């Protein structure tokens, strides 16, 4: 049942006997501006940047801060509320479903489910997501910077390096032309982690913009449905697709042209797995080649 | 650090040892669906809905759902993405301060904060309504209907209502009842309902809005200036069954009660959901008498 | 005249002698979900699946459901009210003109018309679709899944063969920016059917996605106006397009660059005779590749 | 089975033995406009006005035009497709549930259902909907302007006494800014029978409108949903609320203060069917004054 | 002075002495229709179509009905108010400002003006549009369809050759989203004069309709403005692009990669005079061909 | 037949021979800005204001310049293209239907039309606007300021006021005052304002509207329902000077007085507009004298 | 402290003591109207035109007219409020960084800065671009068109073409060529048009796109991502005249170079404008006489 202290509160609700401590408008203010620019500060120039937290992009988080408590994790993700299209099933149901082996990574996270063999599932994907986002937040070395939008990468020479990104408000990167000019700010990092979902108004953004920074050709597009194919393709071949840049999730089934998977997060999850270890793999040379 | 059997898959990824199990793609489908009909139809009929999974109604489903194990406790949501205005503080800013005793209830689920005296701060608003979240919808008695709209209220005669339920829709239908042709909405009877939809705008405070078209409203003396002091004992203290069958709490019932808000604090949505919770209770067994 | 129990009836309106059986809601809602997520179970692994269900779409439902009661159709339509295009003539005006022998259609289906010589003209185009719509409906195969719109195809290896269609609810498919992701659900099938009439907003998606599948070189486009040509052409050449996808009706002409016809709907509704005569030919084939 | 002229027509569907009667695109045009025309013509002055094809006006229409075949009905739609809310159940699903005895309804227009007890259950709301058009629209002396908007009643003085409405083209009452002045046109009746739905953009017209026109005091407004109130309600108040307005479906839950009942669809036959009755109950009264 | 009739009115109006003959609002629906009926049926199949009631399309429509009052000339105008962009000068300013020798149109036309030696001055751009217009429609052989747009064009083999025009409500063929299909209508016709002014959301249709018909290779493109050698270009190039379809005033512009003139209408005038004389040039042949 | 000079300039266009005279943009801006602010600096000071370039507007301008040459009559239509209403008859068609005797007037300004006998026919609305249209702008006495709308009335006192002019600007400024930062208006001071500018709407009965919200009217009766017969007499019968300094004919008229439509006529209209001019003539001299 | 006049005239201020000279509308119309002209009547012909009154803009205007009080500058500048980015910092912040040298460009217009080595920083975006503004409006030579848009552009030829001026319009009109009748533009002709029109966007890079689409060029390089370092030095000195009788700078460079963005620091944009000036004087006479 519940504790003790919140028992004996509760008659108290609704009565004289109840009441909060004094407070000054200008304590909450400081409260949270004084923390926010120090968060500012430390970040701009942070170890690991990852853009987009949705299930692909909370699951690096995870993987990321949890064998390196030592790197500094900064998450820019453009919606106030985190977790992407990782509330949902498919067609607005709710029925999380994954295939094993994916079910080893809800373990770890302590994500229950039922198992029906060759895939479980969990209750709600509601339930995957705000568990794996609490537990991430719970990491000291990780700040959720939601409600920022990435508007442009920042590079350097030698083709090109990833070296950051241009960050701004959300809802001012949609309204560039509903003001006058809104100046972005920036992230100084050696090792991107993109994983903004597939093509679309907000998403598959690191990819696209290679393209018309003319790195990139053309994007092959995320192609038909094919579940067996896709979620295959998307975690095997989630990597460091360019000097600084890893990414992930569905944005890279446009990069790579792979099958989309619909409503299943195996991949997702282990993908996240995989951005992990790869930003791992190539921190030590990328750090060296940003300072 | 992480658990052996990820640690030992993890170098799996990237190479040809790595596939995930056989699929066919509607053994997804059904898995979804047919879940999706279990829960539909076993809260078409339930004992308590809460509308609005904002800080305070999600404060009101843990203490509610912990509290009654018993009772079968539904949640409808609006947006895709549960929590209201706890992602964030003030100004698009991180830091959720909750002035005391609101601790309390903090403590109660589990989200670490830094002891400033009067008041505490949790590191991030996130941080509080995901670690809430979670712990609710592990309760086998709660179910999220989110991407769900309440758009109207079931009444019943005893000219004074007694609220029996909710009327339900795809938000998306929600907002787009010009877009298309007729869409008719769906239905929840219950004998409790919480409404904790938030104050007025476009979406919001909708059981208190709804009275007063209902005509049993001489009309709202809506949400008044910000006064964080004033503010956050007036919206605990005062959150009750408005209406048989119907309790308001959160800033929704600042809109009734015309009382003042208090900005980027959330000491008050977390006890007056405690106290929300509470009332149901209360109240329960003789609505529940009065809807059969 | 009216039936007698009817006659019988009305004197009763109107009076504290009439009133209706005793009912709760919770009943209704669940007469409702049970019945659909019947079918939705049912036809998550279907026979024929016809994407749109306009005059093209309903009419090959019609001769496909009629020939084969033991195969399973399940006709996916976009908007909220079935019928595509045909509940109007031209310029907003009612009278539908058919060229024969279009008329032989419309004695099977039982639409009454004038007989002008070489075309008939059926006295609203609404009576044509609401009669076709209502014989339809009234087949024990025949699902209707309307607010349903087809975001995708299923995919699958030999090129390509179309093995499916991705869903989801039309109002979402049109609000992927006006919410957080919202993955879609899906449907298996050996046979797809595209009517979804020529590019816009909302049509000729099959043809469309083969292109930016990368599987088409570029779409011949819609021509211009020549009847003549055009219902010959549209007709003539329905046929599988891809393994698996058989396109009619006007999203035809997007793709095989045939000339429109404007109001007159004989080639819609023999072109979708033909696209059901096309299912039939090529489904024992489809079938057992796709098991 | 299909008939043989079918059976031996679709063989050639394909081939090159296939093609369409000559016809001359200036034929169609014609075709159309001529009959339209003399609709228009004939519709100026006509005996009765049904505004909004829904569940509602469509049923009143058929118990209408089958008890007086004399009489002309002329049905003025807004929707291209007409049939109102009634092409889905609740919530997007598709059973259509009507409890007893409108299953009597049921039977008059031959749409089959499921015998639940206190209420039956239609397949798809569609089937009653597509089934009910499909009839009325046979009928000798129907006519259904779709696409066609209602913005304003026509008046005599005796308070004052409705006597035809005002149209226009449905695109055009919703742009009446996007453009110059674009004036409506009219139909003189003596009877008009509104079933336009409950309050929005376009439902409740008539009954807002008198309101607006200082006949009414306001509108109660459509309250909380109670199906077993409701329902009888609607059913047994529909009636002539002003001399020449008949007011029956949804629409007169805004003016009466009545509960709504959500997806089922009972009511909305027996008060389209009252609606009708009281239609010929005022008829001869209403003629006389109008003429 | 006014007219004595007049005169002796004026001191009735706002007395009891004054009052309109009777009325019934059928009398003046029918009125319309039947005339509009009449209008539809008989350019259903015309002589010549001038798309875009603009300074040029006027000038045109002018010249050519003044010339052969034989041929009929259907005016097909997208706008409910004619005139196009010729209610305006520059800069939301009046004066239109017209270069040698377009005066001598304009004193053909009857509209007064200031000389300044190399060009003249009219008053207000609206009295040069009103005037050109007032004339136009008094002559016996033309009908202006305004509130009525060209959506597409009808064609014929031999490369293609333009037979006629698809026309649609304006407002229809703006929101072919905001509703459920809605066919359009046709106009068979020898020649077709398109004058849509140059390239945005309604302009320069029929040139860019011949890209999308694959007839053209791309538009050159409307270029900067250079007045001088704009006009020269505009007028000299007026002519027949394809077999039956004749392009002037500033659509030509986009297909010929030529200079914009801005504030000045002596170009458009001219065009529309040349246009005239390739329709007749070209219409026995046209005529012969299409019939 | 067409003019000689036309017929020997045709057979030029399209051959090396056909060429316009030099020209310098510059010219042409010049030649256009120069009038216009021409006209801006005599008209800042007016007689007569004409809002409403409508069937009514027209008929007004039409019979005012006409019998008052002496007089300067500046209207401000906010379309770019004038004519209101009047270039269609009823649901998109041609025909312009006017009842007798308006067809008094069709014979003044010059419109042919089908006598019925209790009505004329005019083939196309537009023929008549574009007509009137045509003989308005011709006036020397006369500016047409299109595309330019009114967003408020010029005021004065004898609380009871007098309308003394039009706060103006470009329409599509008056359309986006929010799209943009703060964009003030401009004036014309007159003694004389009529004000046609048809029934409520986004556009729409401006000055009857505005009389209200200066708290001068208590609320308007509203645009009744469509009946022809009784409309047009009231319509006609009523115009006149609503207040000092405005007068209101048209269909504006019937949302101030709680009229019945006409729908797809106009002789109303067009008598109305007349009525409207012969109440300025019998007042301008009088608001003149005070406004000076 | 405050001037004597004023401080004698605030006790007026709230007393029947204190009242506003006459007036009378017309005046202040009339007062406004015939500036305008003359200002419209004086630049149709002008000597050097600065479309876009950003920061860049803004620096080169202010270098020009301060070298060249012989010659007429014309801004043209699409807002309602001029200064284009250069109102905030970056993310909406305040403080504006300039890497030196861009400090003694501050110097000369009077903008104060705290030194920080390499850099310094200007309190607020706002005082440099409101007091530069400040400065730049005073010259007698200078003349700011604010509320218009550039549409296009006037060439000539030597398929290679020159520059010769701007084709203008209402912004509000330039943005609802869809929302109205044919709305036809003004024009002015220039030797010389600096476009410094920011980067690539609904109203940004304008010249550069239109030298695309009047097929002068191959394509938009397209300006890539931010790296500071190689951003400024290369937007620059690369500042110059791209085709005769059109020099570019400020950000719309970056959109032909394909160089990197500079992100929030605005060193760049304010010595970019000072070489778009250098460039204008060191190509005007040859212009001009091109041009005559
Ligand atoms: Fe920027
Ligand atoms: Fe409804
Ligand atoms: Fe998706
Ligand atoms: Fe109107
Ligand atoms: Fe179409
Ligand atoms: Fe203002
Ligand atoms: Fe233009």
């Amino acid at each position: 049942g519940l504790s003790k202290p919140l028992l004996e509160l509760m008659p108290t609700l609704g009565t004289d006997a109840f009441t909060f401590s004094p407070i000054r408008e200008s304590t909450v203010s400081r409260a949270m501006t004084r923390r926010y620019f120090a968060d500012l500060d430390a970040h701009a120039e942070t170890d690991i940047v990852i853009v987009g937290a949705g299930s692909c992009g909370l699951s690096a988080a995870y993987v990321l801060s949890t064998l390196r408590p030592d790197l500094r994790i900064t998450i820019v993700e453009a919606g106030v509320a985190p977790g992407g299209g990782a509330w949902l099933g498919g067609q607005l149901f709710s029925a999380m479903v994954m295939r094993k082996p994916a079910d080893v990574f809800l373990d770890e996270v302590g994500v229950p489910y039922e198992d029906e063999g060759d895939y479980v599932v969990v209750k709600h994907a509601a339930l995957f997501t705000s568990t794996v986002l609490s537990k991430v937040l719970q990491r000291p070395n990780v700040k959720l910077f939601n409600a920022t939008t990435v508007e442009d990468l920042i590079t350097r020479k030698h083709k090109v390096r990833i070296a950051g990104v241009v960050t701004n408000w959300t809802l001012v990167s949609m309204h560039h032309d509903d003001q006058s000019s809104m100046d972005p700010n920036t992230i100084n990092a050696p090792v991107i982690i993109s994983t903004t979902g597939h093509d679309g108004p907000f998403g598959a953004f690191s990819v696209k913009r290679l393209v018309s920074m003319k790195q990139m050709e053309r994007l092959n597009g995320m192609r038909g449905l094919d579940m067996q194919s896709a979620e295959d393709a998307i975690v095997n071949n989630t990597r460091e697709i360019v000097p600084g840049l890893i990414v992930g999730g569905m944005e890279l089934s446009e990069i790579d042209g792979a099958n989309r998977m619909g409503p299943t997060f195996g991949a997702m999850a282990l993908s996240g797995v995989k951005a992990a270890h790869e930003a791992i793999r190539v921190f030590d040379l990328r750090k060296a080649q940003n300072d």
